[PDB]
């Protein structure tokens, strides 16, 4: 039993809700919140910009030190950093950005990072400003993640479409 509330159950391990991931994180304080990161951990917009803003830019400061030490992530890769005031940990995961020409096949690799964590609050990878089809992202999530994932979909209209079209 955990403290996630109001989610629709999609499968044994995947749950979905129309919610602002920032507000969800502030309420639940999950062990792991997933950020929709880029390889530079530059948290400018989308989910990443919103999460970083909620940390008063502390996420960005930590991220800049991480990159200065380690260099960029790989598309499809991840790193674990602090969750600041939002969660114990933030798993920064890089899905392919279609608006950059990156290979959508890397979306499965990106979701594989979730399997290293027993429970996660997460957005749909490569959706929104990353330019992939969110219906496809949901399918890859369901077919790749085996741990317990609570998906926050910001856009209510998109949420309804994802539920109604889910196979
Ligand atoms: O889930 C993926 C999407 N992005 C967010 N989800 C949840 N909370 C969010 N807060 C800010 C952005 C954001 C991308 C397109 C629609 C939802």
């Amino acid at each position: 039993v955990n403290s996630f509330s109001g989610y629709l159950k999609l499968t044994d391990n995947v749950y979905i809700k129309n919610a602002d991931i920032v507000e969800e994180a502030k309420k639940v304080k999950p062990t792991v919140v997933v950020n929709a990161a880029n390889v530079y951990l530059k948290h400018g917009g989308g989910v990443a910009g919103a999460l970083n803003k909620a940390t008063n830019n502390a996420m960005q400061v930590e991220s800049d030190d991480y990159i200065a030490t380690n260099g960029p992530l790989k598309v499809g890769g991840s790193c674990v950093l602090s969750g600041h005031n939002l969660a114990k940990h933030c798993l920064h995961v890089v899905g392919p950005n279609v608006n950059k020409g990156e290979d959508i096949q890397l979306l499965k690799s990106a979701y594989e990072n979730f399997n290293q964590h027993e429970v996660l609050l997460a957005p749909l990878l490569s959706a929104g400003i990353f330019g992939a089809d969110p219906i496809h992202s949901l399918r890859v999530c369901v077919d790749t993640v085996r741990t317990n994932v609570y998906l926050a979909v910001f856009d209510k209209n998109l949420y309804d479409k994802l539920v109604s079209s889910f196979l």
